[PDB]
RNA sequence: CAGGUCUCUCGUCCGG
RNA sequence: GCCCGGACGAGAGAC
């Protein structure tokens, strides 16, 4: 992806749009009594803890477009992949105004409570104003739809949430595009039917896991791998990709029947943004905040992974491979073991930066010992082994408790990470359960016993 | 009061 | 006891 303008969004007919540049994370209770190396991130560009220009920082994962034309191999790639997702039957309609707007099986409703983009968000004009769940009523939407149209620029904005000591001192903050409402509702009229189908198959066949339920599925993913491990997760993945990839998920697009659509792919591939006072274009580059973020991602994934096996592995079948992705995020296997650092080094071909699942230095054997899906490991059970724990780090956990951006959330915040800490096994768990409850607060909290989330974890079966 | 697209789970409240 | 559905809030995760 690559920055193609940026002008004051005053010549341009555009409103200047101010975001907050607080934090809304304030230290918890727990703060001193567990550890953890992360901050709120920077969010402008007066921050004290910067050790660098902030706003040639967060802009910095603009590298530019490596290739713009599908080659042979990501032809293939295409084939293969589009192959697969004709096993899922996909119905190819467009999705009716009104489930668009409110949802039906596989897709939820609008986030009636996160803003309506541009223009609705410089008129002082919200999602609650325009949809009424209630009544799913399509009317003023559409009346909106037929005024302003479709294929309104992004509103970006500096995601307020915890980050590193390097990612602050060095302005690497996050940055989201907010969809326009009109957008959304364009775009999950087109292609509500494949997220659904997404939605409704986490696995091997759609190689997604947007839909999944780790404490669940983990049980299920290595009787769905074949042999031998490999896995990955990107550096700057929505801004590393290249038009070329965006052109081979037309062309997957069009194979399973949403040829008509393709077009809005291009709106993805060729946007246009609003950041405080400036306006910008960007060409490549996945607008992360866009309909279907997750879903392209993910899918983008599956190509340049097939991609890059064609390439290194001449006769690969790519039948007996089986990959889940979760946007960059992917665990992968094949019957014989490949090379991580071959497979990564092909990559930079083609524009990307690949890493250890766990953006470690350098490339390990996988086993099942030290791979990680979003962050967790797997642990077979000791009294059942074929049910598998997603064993997330403490260390994670001890990370988020240590904030909180309101203290009435304390209750539900800490109970959150109980559902993810016993996995860590009863002597771990109840060493956290002792230090909450080593502070007033902490004694106030209704937590779980190990033993009542087992016996859930195993009913669940 | 400002800050996207989603998935999963938990919690609160209301239903069949 | 067991299903199922809705509204709102939170946490985690991907971008
Ligand atoms: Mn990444
Ligand atoms: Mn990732
Ligand atoms: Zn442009």
């Amino acid at each position: 992806g690559e920055i193609q303008w940026m002008r004051p969004s005053k010549e341009v007919g555009y409103p200047i749009i101010n975001a907050p540049s607080k934090t809304k994370l304030e230290p918890s209770a727990f703060h001193y009594v567990f550890e953890g190396v992360k901050e709120p991130a920077v969010l402008t560009k007066n921050d004290p803890r910067l050790k660098t220009d902030f706003e040639e920082a967060i802009f910095s994962k603009y590298v530019g477009n490596k290739i713009t034309e599908v080659d042979e191999y990501m032809k293939e790639a295409v084939d293969h992949y589009a192959g697969q997702l004709m096993s899922l039957d996909i119905n190819t309609e467009q999705m009716c105004l009104e489930d668009a707007m409110y949802g039906t099986d596989g897709l939820e409703a609008l986030d009636l409570s996160t803003s309506a983009g541009y223009p609705y968000v410089a008129m002082g004009k919200k999602k609650r104003d325009i949809l009424n769940k209630q009544t799913r009523d399509t009317k003023e939407m559409q009346k909106l739809l037929d005024t302003y149209g479709i294929n309104l620029p992004l509103v970006t904005y500096v995601k307020d949430e915890l980050r590193s000591k390097t990612k602050v001192e060095q302005g690497k903050s996050r940055l989201i595009e907010a969809s326009s409402l009109n957008d959304s509702v364009a775009m999950r009229m087109a292609f509500g039917n494949l997220y659904a189908a997404f939605h409704k198959n986490p696995g091997v066949i759609t190689g997604s896991a947007v839909g999944c339920d780790p404490d669940l599925f983990w049980s299920k993913i290595p009787v769905l791998m074949e042999e031998k491990l490999f896995a990955f997760d990107y550096t700057g993945y929505d801004a590393s990709l290249s038009p070329a990839w965006f052109e081979a998920l037309k062309m997957v697009l069009e194979k399973i029947g949403f040829g008509d659509r393709v077009d809005y792919i291009d709106y993805l591939n060729h946007s246009h943004h609003l950041y405080k006072n400036k306006t910008y274009c960007v060409k490549g580059g996945m607008p992360s905040g866009c309909s279907g973020t997750s879903i392209f991602n993910s899918m983008i994934n599956n190509l340049i992974i097939r991609t890059l096996l064609l390439k290194t592995y001449k006769g690969i079948d790519l039948d007996h491979l089986k990959m889940i992705a979760y946007g960059d995020d992917v665990i992968a296997s094949y019957p014989h073991e490949v090379d991580a650092s071959l497979l990564a080094q092909s990559g930079k071909d083609y524009g990307l930066t690949m890493t250890p699942a766990d953006k470690s230095a350098t490339f390990e054997t996988v086993t099942w010992e030290n791979v990680t899906f979003l962050k967790r490991f797997f642990r077979a059970d000791e009294k059942y082994p074929f049910l598998i724990h997603p064993v997330m780090p403490m260390k994670e956990i001890h990370e988020s408790i240590r904030w909180t951006k309101d203290p009435r959330n304390t209750q539900d915040h800490v109970r959150s990470l109980c559902l993810l800490a016993w996995h860590n096994g009863e002597e771990e768990y109840n060493k956290f359960l002792a230090k909450i409850r080593s502070v007033p607060i902490g004694r106030a909290l209704d937590l779980p016993e190990y033993s009542t989330l087992y016996r859930r974890w195993l009913d669940s079966f």
